[PDB]
């Protein structure tokens, strides 16, 4: 340390992914890895997931939000705010419970670090009583996605934030299938971090296939920009 890069200047350029999860919901087991790359600078995500084990027992869109907020795009007068970069290389874990309403919950939990010049995010998921005939286990959401805001605060005690947010699944007859996150994040490192005031992101999410792979999958791409803090101190316009 003498360490050559630190923090956000880890993410001036496209940084390769990679993705690990490991799922068992219901008793199905089932795993996940996804390549790509993310471009801070414009918020911009491309990823590819393949289900490594098999069928996928869960609709994919259900896994969005699960399957790297590193790559958010801080506007300049935020980028005191930006704790996700602030934390690496070392990383941080995150932790999720996400609540699917009138059906079950995931449990997950993510380290998300540098390995070399790659991001890595492993994951552990554990998913309890879920119907076996409901909107999830029975796949019945359809393969789109809405975009939604992502709240964020700073917990002081755990040197962390705490993120809330709810997600809309469309499911196949025009309803809804709400999911509520609840999520906190904690550094690995003793180092500093940036501890945000209030604000949130912005996610656009785009799903689609890949027409030559013949195995389970999903491709993404999604656009994630933090928003809600202004610029003023004197009104600039």
């Amino acid at each position: 340390p003498f360490t050559v890069s630190k923090g956000e200047e880890l993410f001036t350029g496209v940084v390769p992914i990679l993705v690990e999860l490991d799922g068992d919901v219901n008793g199905h087991k089932f795993s996940v890895s996804g390549e790509g790359e993310g471009d801070a600078t414009y918020g911009k995500l491309t990823l590819k997931f393949i289900c490594t084990t098999g069928k996928l027992p869960v609709p994919w869109p259900t896994l969005v939000t699960t399957l790297v907020q590193c790559f958010s795009r801080y506007p300049d007068h935020m980028k005191q705010h930006d704790f996700f970069k602030s934390a690496m290389p070392e990383g941080y874990v995150q932790e999720r419970t996400i609540f699917f309403k009138d059906d079950g919950n995931y449990k997950t939990r993510a380290e998300v670090k540098f390995e070399g010049d790659t991001l890595v995010n492993r994951i552990e998921l554990k998913g309890i009583d879920f119907k076996e005939d409901g909107n999830i286990l029975g796949h019945k959401l359809e393969y789109n996605y809405n975009s939604h805001n992502v709240y964020i605060m700073a917990d002081k005690q755990k040197n962390g934030i705490k993120v809330n947010f709810k997600i809309r699944h469309n499911i196949e007859d025009g309803s809804v299938q709400l999911a509520d996150h609840y999520q906190q994040n904690t550094p690995i490192g003793d180092g500093p971090v940036l501890l945000p005031d209030n604000h949130y992101l912005s996610y656009q999410s785009a799903l689609s296939k890949d027409p030559n792979e013949k195995r389970d999958h999903m491709v993404l791409l999604e656009f994630v920009t933090a928003a809600g803090i202004t610029l003023g101190m004197d009104e600039l316009y």
